[PDB]
Protein backbone atom coordinates (compact mmCIF):
# COMPACT_ATOMS: atom_id res chain seq x y z
CA UNK A 1 0.00 0.00 0.00
CA UNK A 2 1.92 3.52 -1.17
CA UNK A 3 1.06 7.27 0.59
CA UNK A 4 3.33 9.84 0.57
CA UNK A 5 5.37 10.17 4.09
CA UNK A 6 5.00 14.16 4.09
CA UNK A 7 1.67 15.94 4.28
CA UNK A 8 2.45 19.33 2.90
CA UNK A 9 2.50 18.38 -0.69
CA UNK A 10 2.73 21.01 -3.52
CA UNK A 11 1.30 20.75 -7.07
CA UNK A 12 1.57 22.44 -10.34
CA UNK A 13 -0.46 22.75 -13.45
CA UNK A 14 1.61 22.81 -16.06
CA UNK A 15 -0.31 23.56 -18.98
CA UNK A 16 -4.25 24.42 -20.11
CA UNK A 17 -7.45 23.18 -21.97
CA UNK A 18 -8.73 26.11 -24.44
CA UNK A 19 -12.26 25.55 -23.50
CA UNK A 20 -11.98 26.78 -19.85
CA UNK A 21 -10.35 29.79 -19.29
CA UNK A 22 -7.20 29.69 -16.54
CA UNK A 23 -9.26 30.92 -13.57
CA UNK A 24 -11.91 28.24 -14.38
CA UNK A 25 -9.54 25.51 -14.53
CA UNK A 26 -7.19 26.64 -10.80
CA UNK A 27 -10.67 26.80 -9.68
CA UNK A 28 -11.44 23.39 -10.58
CA UNK A 29 -8.36 22.17 -9.35
CA UNK A 30 -8.06 23.86 -6.24
CA UNK A 31 -11.76 22.60 -4.93
CA UNK A 32 -10.93 19.03 -6.11
CA UNK A 33 -8.08 19.22 -3.48
CA UNK A 34 -10.15 20.39 -0.88
CA UNK A 35 -12.56 17.76 -1.24
CA UNK A 36 -9.23 15.35 0.36
CA UNK A 37 -7.59 17.56 2.89
CA UNK A 38 -11.17 18.13 4.70
CA UNK A 39 -11.26 14.50 5.35
CA UNK A 40 -7.37 13.13 5.95
CA UNK A 41 -4.00 15.31 7.22
CA UNK A 42 -2.92 16.38 3.70
CA UNK A 43 -2.08 19.84 2.83
CA UNK A 44 -1.55 20.55 -0.93
CA UNK A 45 -0.10 24.36 -2.00
CA UNK A 46 0.12 25.22 -5.63
CA UNK A 47 3.95 26.11 -7.10
CA UNK A 48 3.59 28.26 -10.32
CA UNK A 49 6.92 26.93 -11.29
CA UNK A 50 9.67 24.40 -10.08
CA UNK A 51 9.39 20.83 -9.44
CA UNK A 52 6.08 19.57 -7.65
CA UNK A 53 4.77 16.56 -5.98
CA UNK A 54 1.87 16.45 -8.47
CA UNK A 55 2.45 17.63 -11.69
CA UNK A 56 -1.06 18.27 -13.68
CA UNK A 57 -1.17 18.15 -17.54
CA UNK A 58 -3.57 18.31 -20.39
CA UNK A 59 -2.01 15.37 -22.75
CA UNK A 60 -3.25 14.12 -26.32
CA UNK A 61 -2.43 10.49 -27.53
CA UNK A 62 0.80 9.30 -26.70
CA UNK A 63 2.60 11.58 -24.50
CA UNK A 64 5.52 9.69 -23.13
CA UNK A 65 4.26 7.62 -20.65
CA UNK A 66 3.19 4.30 -22.04
CA UNK A 67 -0.16 4.89 -21.25
CA UNK A 68 -1.49 6.68 -24.45
CA UNK A 69 -4.71 8.39 -24.52
CA UNK A 70 -7.60 7.41 -26.96
CA UNK A 71 -9.46 10.60 -28.66
CA UNK A 72 -12.94 12.04 -27.37
CA UNK A 73 -14.79 10.04 -24.94
CA UNK A 74 -13.82 6.35 -23.52
CA UNK A 75 -10.55 6.88 -21.28
CA UNK A 76 -10.66 10.28 -19.61
CA UNK A 77 -7.40 10.52 -17.38
CA UNK A 78 -5.54 8.98 -15.29
CA UNK A 79 -2.78 9.13 -12.33
CA UNK A 80 0.40 7.74 -10.70
CA UNK A 81 0.27 6.19 -7.51
CA UNK A 82 2.21 7.84 -4.38
CA UNK A 83 5.76 8.45 -5.32
CA UNK A 84 8.86 10.12 -6.97
CA UNK A 85 8.93 11.86 -10.44
CA UNK A 86 6.01 10.74 -12.28
CA UNK A 87 4.71 9.24 -8.63
CA UNK A 88 1.65 11.09 -8.19
CA UNK A 89 1.03 12.88 -11.36
CA UNK A 90 -1.90 13.39 -12.68
CA UNK A 91 -3.16 13.42 -17.00
CA UNK A 92 -6.15 14.78 -18.61
CA UNK A 93 -7.24 13.64 -22.33
CA UNK A 94 -6.60 17.33 -23.90
CA UNK A 95 -9.18 16.02 -26.82
CA UNK A 96 -11.87 15.60 -24.43
CA UNK A 97 -14.80 18.80 -24.03
CA UNK A 98 -14.17 19.87 -20.41
CA UNK A 99 -16.73 21.69 -18.81
CA UNK A 100 -17.81 23.40 -15.42
CA UNK A 101 -21.83 22.36 -15.64
CA UNK A 102 -23.80 19.10 -16.38
CA UNK A 103 -22.64 18.54 -19.77
CA UNK A 104 -19.79 16.07 -20.44
CA UNK A 105 -17.30 16.06 -19.29
CA UNK A 106 -16.91 17.95 -15.75
CA UNK A 107 -13.39 18.93 -15.25
CA UNK A 108 -13.50 18.93 -11.14
CA UNK A 109 -15.69 15.92 -11.08
CA UNK A 110 -12.91 13.66 -12.93
CA UNK A 111 -9.75 15.54 -11.38
CA UNK A 112 -11.15 14.61 -7.82
CA UNK A 113 -11.30 11.09 -9.27
CA UNK A 114 -7.84 11.21 -10.05
CA UNK A 115 -6.61 12.92 -7.36
CA UNK A 116 -8.02 9.94 -4.97
CA UNK A 117 -5.12 7.78 -6.95
CA UNK A 118 -2.50 10.16 -6.66
CA UNK A 119 -3.35 9.70 -2.96
CA UNK A 120 -3.12 6.22 -3.09
CA UNK A 121 -6.59 4.95 -2.89
CA UNK A 122 -7.64 2.29 -5.68
CA UNK A 123 -11.25 2.04 -7.33
CA UNK A 124 -14.56 0.90 -5.12
CA UNK A 125 -17.32 -1.14 -6.48
CA UNK A 126 -20.13 1.26 -4.81
CA UNK A 127 -21.20 2.54 -7.64
CA UNK A 128 -21.84 5.80 -5.15
CA UNK A 129 -18.10 5.88 -4.55
CA UNK A 130 -16.49 8.83 -6.05
CA UNK A 131 -13.60 6.04 -6.65
CA UNK A 132 -15.70 3.57 -8.94
CA UNK A 133 -14.40 3.67 -12.32
CA UNK A 134 -16.89 5.25 -14.54
CA UNK A 135 -17.59 8.69 -14.84
CA UNK A 136 -21.34 9.95 -13.78
CA UNK A 137 -22.44 13.72 -12.98
CA UNK A 138 -23.74 14.58 -9.73
CA UNK A 139 -24.35 18.29 -8.43
CA UNK A 140 -20.96 20.41 -7.40
CA UNK A 141 -22.33 23.45 -5.90
CA UNK A 142 -21.61 22.20 -2.20
CA UNK A 143 -20.44 18.82 -3.28
CA UNK A 144 -19.14 16.56 -0.63
CA UNK A 145 -16.94 13.28 -0.09
CA UNK A 146 -18.98 10.31 -0.37
CA UNK A 147 -18.67 7.82 2.90
CA UNK A 148 -17.21 5.35 0.98
CA UNK A 149 -14.23 7.67 -0.01
CA UNK A 150 -13.83 8.84 3.62
CA UNK A 151 -13.45 5.34 4.86
CA UNK A 152 -10.69 4.78 2.01
CA UNK A 153 -8.05 7.58 2.72
CA UNK A 154 -8.87 7.25 6.40
CA UNK A 155 -7.52 3.81 6.55
CA UNK A 156 -4.23 4.87 4.45
CA UNK A 157 -3.46 8.29 6.68
CA UNK A 158 -5.86 9.12 9.39
C1 LIG B 1 -17.08 8.10 -19.79
N1 LIG B 1 -15.82 7.38 -19.66
C2 LIG B 1 -15.48 6.71 -18.55
O1 LIG B 1 -16.21 6.64 -17.55
C3 LIG B 1 -14.12 5.99 -18.57
C4 LIG B 1 -14.32 4.52 -19.02
C5 LIG B 1 -13.20 3.56 -18.59
C6 LIG B 1 -12.99 3.27 -17.22
C7 LIG B 1 -12.03 2.31 -16.82
C8 LIG B 1 -11.29 1.65 -17.77
C9 LIG B 1 -11.49 1.93 -19.14
C10 LIG B 1 -12.44 2.88 -19.54
N2 LIG B 1 -13.50 6.05 -17.26
C11 LIG B 1 -12.47 6.86 -17.00
O2 LIG B 1 -11.97 7.61 -17.86
C12 LIG B 1 -11.88 6.77 -15.57
C13 LIG B 1 -12.05 8.12 -14.81
C14 LIG B 1 -13.44 8.72 -14.51
C15 LIG B 1 -14.09 8.05 -13.36
C16 LIG B 1 -13.34 10.19 -14.18
C17 LIG B 1 -10.37 6.39 -15.80
C18 LIG B 1 -10.28 5.03 -16.51
S1 LIG B 1 -8.66 4.63 -17.11
C19 LIG B 1 -8.21 3.49 -15.87
C20 LIG B 1 -8.64 2.17 -15.78
C21 LIG B 1 -8.10 1.43 -14.73
C22 LIG B 1 -7.20 2.13 -13.91
S2 LIG B 1 -7.05 3.85 -14.55
C23 LIG B 1 -9.61 6.31 -14.49
O3 LIG B 1 -9.90 5.51 -13.65
N3 LIG B 1 -8.58 7.12 -14.35
O4 LIG B 1 -8.07 7.33 -13.06
CA1 LIG C 1 5.25 13.46 -9.08
CA1 LIG D 1 -10.43 9.85 -24.34
ZN1 LIG E 1 -0.20 9.81 -19.00
ZN1 LIG F 1 -9.73 5.74 -11.67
Amino acid sequence: NPKWERTNLTYRIRNYTPQLSEAEVERAIKDAFELWSVASPLIFTRISQGEADINIAFYQRDHGDNSPFDGPNGILAHAFQPGQGIGGDAHFDAEETWTNTSANYNLFLVAAHEFGHSLGLAHSSDPGALMYPNYAFRETSNYSLPQDDIDGIQAIYG
